[PDB]
């Protein structure tokens, strides 16, 4: 009889089932229609619960969460608005390929579309964006436990990437005694509760064959791309292009340490970009590349044939090059097509790479921006991860410092939002245990304020790096207009984070010289808790310094 | 030749085209991809801009800005992460009838699926939620002006509510000079660049018919209950109310001076619900009702009629009763349906009613939020306006407080979601330039908290109460389970917002009792600037002060 109890017995088999598929992580955020979901999953105990008041933060939380644990993450949230704060995180999901499963509770049909509180359209409402959109029925006996376990079996057995977005309409009371209401119903699944597997286990391998010429390819004049891939796969890269002779381009992301060191820099000299006509083939690694002299580049280079191999879907090349598209995993990839021993065909980029870093050393005294990315991994923490917030920061550490091949980079480098950085950090660190250090720009901080709230519950050492140049100062770098430059693009907010560090009661340093920013991470890396250090700089100082380097760089 | 000039020139036709249609408020945020647009906006002198760092709060503080005003307000955001953060105000608005255009920047087909950065498939991302969805196509010559203010003239002018959705792919050279590119293809709209009215006016109207059974009607015994409408229509509605005699029960939303307060109270009480039930018809005007005893009653309720007169489409009774659904403005529909002076049927409600209030003045003393919802007049500025929260709040200035007849109030009762309060307060007062009063709760507070950026720019006195009862604390009123309450439902943050107010140099207050609390208010209404009051009360209070202000009045 009881709704109430069947309800919860409903929610009970969803998350059960999600645990046959390695989810161990659920987030969680406050409400009243999604009791079916939170006390289910409350009382599963496969599960490590995180909770948090802001939507959007708890998207990008789980983000994080996915991101390095590479596992399928889970997320409840209530009906209304609600629901509609995890499209940023979905998003970005859907381009970079962590698996989310976000959980929405719903009224029940009865309640749509009649002035029902709180009641909205849901099923359908993240369009295009998700893998897999299942819209769950009105929870009745009279379906079988059995199409429930099935339903979101099929949806994770054939997940390769992105997320799943299950709508659980339930109608109300959704309080009231466990009376054994749908205990039989949950029965009839058997020994399956004491079970390990799926239900239904249908999980198709997606991947592209071994390239059958590549013994031919592998002999051309070659240049290798990396772009964001594991820490072990940047270095397992950095070898293989090393055999072929091939000149290897690695970003920021790419962890392969970055044998030719500022691209940035010396891809925008003509000896350089003439060097590179020569290249028959292009094999690219990885994606979301940083730079604007690489993209460009990219852009505009003429090879035989392109290649872009990755563990995402669908194709990753801008400029539309014909080649192929390989979906593998980088390191099966390079296992499955090893390099073979040439000599290097490169002369002058090598030589441009050493001198466009001594440019860059030339200029490492200022307390500017340009110098903490460039002396960036002095301050990378033992044994730990870098997260990289978006806009200059990324493209400073990119273009002027050489970060060591095989340590963990972290980004939100698909759609390269500025909306959920902080919680991003968050789920990185809380899904790795590792020190961390997370570099963010002043509105970016500005932008995901409350987590730092989240950022009370650390289990190793977090840094939080605040570069504050007063606005959005990317926009000094593009040729934006001078006159309704400050109010329309940079938007100073005027503004420190001294007070938000004392709001959440987390240490705060504000170093005025290396030797106090040395002395702030000193103490920073003692204790399992989050310090924050605003790095208050010259508006306009780190593009100009990018500007200038670039143009030197360029008449080498 | 010059796409860059070009893109300026047709982002121009559309910024035009709204300023016909009474848009004059216009919200931008930063980015690159946006620039002709933005640009466009800037240039034009139609516009009062607004700007923030945050889009959901950008979208929130133009659903302010819409609330109040009743004009169409536009959004700018630049493509990826920036336009799904619009959801949130655009489900708002679509329950609510706010008129929000949402001029969404994109690239351009040829960027989208292939690996560009900040690229997704923006086209269709609000799924229903919008009443228009305009997806525009590459800016072209060969494409007429005439199309493009058409398209943009037919879906302003045929909107009755809610928001459109305007996708603006530009292909890049976003940045070059202004040459004279697309003058000739802006100058075949002849004169109309200096007509003050649309290119094409399609503005049909949407009534229901004069109910030419009123006079039958209006003579029975009949229940007015009054929702959410505009400060002129609550005093209409009681007036109207009144002349018929029919008892009016009167929501927080409703400005009709609640002639029979405490009805949350009331209504739980036999004597009250059983003279109810001889009501032959009711007619209720607008919608949203707060309370859960209305919303009970209204439920269970069993008239030969039930009607809804909203401005609004759609259905508006969760309980579809057998009656009518009448689309019509308030005002208007009084007038076409004429109250005649009547003996008032009820008999005991209205002693109820009074000593319900009475109850609760017996209660005024105690220093917490029950108290402050119950005497939240003494504080409404003159000739101001109210901006109520959700959860506790709202529930219980309802519950408790007798709100002054045409006094404004404004909410975000649609959806009901605590994800942009602080924003939507901003653009509330931005709108009238009123004084106003606006309080809300603690996680309310957190999740908006970066709004506070916006409270600095208010063109007269704001004064923002932040409840904090650490928590959730409606969870507490709820029956929601005792061990994982804590945890999972009310969620406390352990904070304060001192530090909050100091970061973005506003005036605070922490009050610890009446009289700090008045000494607060003195200052507070003559500056136009925004004053903090942070309320810290024991967490529990205010919903056993309910529970037990219900019990006892039931027993009346
Ligand atoms: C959600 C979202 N909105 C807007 C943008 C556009 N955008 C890119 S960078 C930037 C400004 C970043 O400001 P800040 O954190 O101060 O970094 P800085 O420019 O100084 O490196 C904006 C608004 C975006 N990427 N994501
Ligand atoms: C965006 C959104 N997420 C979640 C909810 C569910 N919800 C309704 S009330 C509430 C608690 C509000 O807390 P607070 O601001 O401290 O007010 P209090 O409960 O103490 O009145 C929540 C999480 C919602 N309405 N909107
Ligand atoms: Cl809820
Ligand atoms: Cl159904
Ligand atoms: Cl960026
Ligand atoms: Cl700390
Ligand atoms: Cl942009
Ligand atoms: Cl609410
Ligand atoms: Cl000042
Ligand atoms: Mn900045
Ligand atoms: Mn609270």
């Amino acid at each position: 009889m009881s709704v109430s109890a069947f309800n919860r017995r409903w929610a009970a088999v969803i998350l059960e089932a999600l645990t046959r598929h390695g989810v161990r992580h659920i987030c969680i955020a406050p409400g009243s229609r999604s009791t079916p979901l939170t006390l289910a999953a409350a009382e599963n105990s496969a599960f490590i619960h995180h909770t948090h008041f802001d939507e959007r933060g708890l998207g990008h939380l789980a983000l994080g969460l996915a991101k390095v644990s590479k596992q399928p993450v889970a997320v409840i949230v209530t009906s209304g608005t609600a629901v509609a704060n995890l499209y940023p995180a979905l998003i970005e999901a859907g381009l970079t390929g962590e698996k989310l499963i976000l959980l929405t509770a719903d009224r029940p049909p009865e309640l749509i579309d009649c002035g029902a509180n709180q009641a909205i359209r849901q099923p359908g409402m993240f369009a295009s964006h998700p893998t897999h959109s299942i819209s769950l029925p009105r929870p009745t006996q009279d379906i079988p436990a059995r199409w429930l376990v099935s339903t979101i079996d099929h949806a994770l057995g054939t997940l390769h990437a992105g997320g799943v977005h299950i709508n659980c309409p339930f109608a109300e009371p959704l309080y009231g005694e466990m009376d054994d209401t749908g205990l039989s119903w949950q029965q009839r699944l058997g020994d399956w509760w004491q079970d390990d597997k799926p239900w239904l286990r249908e999980a198709p391998r997606l991947e592209s064959e071994k390239q059958r010429d590549w013994f031919f390819w592998r002999q051309k004049r070659g240049v290798v791309v990396a772009g964001r891939m594991s820490a072990e796969e940047g270095k397992k890269v950095a070898l293989w292009a090393q055999t072929l002779g091939w000149p290897l381009i690695g970003d920021v992301l790419s962890q392969t340490g970055q044998p030719l060191p500022c691209a940035d820099l010396w891809l925008g000299n003509a000896k350089a970009t003439s060097e590179l006509q020569q290249a028959q083939i292009v094999v690219q690694l990885g994606s979301s590349l940083t730079g604007k002299r690489l993209l460009q580049w990219q852009a505009s280079c003429e090879p035989e044939e392109y290649w872009i191999v990755d563990d995402i879907e669908g194709r990753l090349d801008p400029a539309h090059h014909r080649g192929r598209r390989l979906i593998a995993n980088i390191a099966d990839w390079l296992e499955l097509h090893p390099a073979e021993k040439r000599q290097p065909w490169c002369v002058e980029i090598p030589r441009l790479a050493e001198q466009a870093m001594q440019a860059v050393i030339a200029r490492r005294d200022a307390f500017g921006e340009a110098q903490l990315a460039h002396r960036i991994c002095d301050y990378l923490p033992e044994q730990g991860q870098l997260f990289v917030g978006n806009s200059l920061v990324v493209r400073l550490i990119d273009a002027l410092s050489q970060l060591p091949a095989g340590y963990p980079v972290y980004s939100n480098r698909g759609a390269s939002g500025i909306d959920g950085l902080l919680s991003t950090a968050a789920g990185v660190q809380r899904a790795s245990g590792k020190p961390t250090l997370a570099i963010v720009g002043d509105l970016s901080a500005l932008y995901d304020l409350n987590a730092l709230a989240l950022l009370r519950q650390v289990s190793a050492p977090l840094v939080l790096i605040v570069v504050n140049n007063n606005g959005g100062q990317i926009f000094s770098l593009l040729p934006t207009p001078q006159s309704e430059r400050e109010r329309f693009y940079l938007m100073p907010q005027n503004v420190h984070f001294e007070h938000a560090a004392a709001m959440f009661e987390l240490k705060y340093h504000r170093p005025q010289n290396w030797q106090e920013l040395e002395t702030a991470f000193a103490d920073a890396w003692r204790t399992p808790t989050t310090t924050v250090i605003e790095m208050v700089v010259n508006d306009t100082d780190g593009a100009q310094t990018l500007q200038q380097l670039l143009a030197q760089v360029s008449h080498l």
